């Protein structure tokens, strides 16, 4: 990959997903923005929280490929085979 951003499953997919509109409403609502997201997150129980995990956890797979670049000893000489 290149650069591992490393999501956060729940707080990641969702926060970045909502915080944008929450921070927008008051142009820096973060204080109340990040909260509206936090409370509403637990207010939904396993429904939101958990499932939010996989959203960014499923996305976290995209980040894994980042560091992965360095964690591929047999993927940069043997699998790539520098030969035509």
């Amino acid at each position: 990959g290149k650069l591992p951003e490393s999501p956060k499953r729940a707080e990641e997919i969702w926060q970045q997903s909502v915080i944008g509109d929450y921070l927008a409403r008051f142009k820096n609502d973060r204080v109340k923005a990040l909260k509206a997201m936090e409370m509403t997150w637990n207010n939904m129980e396993k429904k939101e929280k958990l499932m939010w995990i996989k959203k960014a956890a499923e996305d976290q797979k995209r980040y894994e490929r980042e560091l992965s670049e360095m964690r591929a000893p047999p993927a940069a000489t043997n699998s790539s085979k520098k030969l035509e």
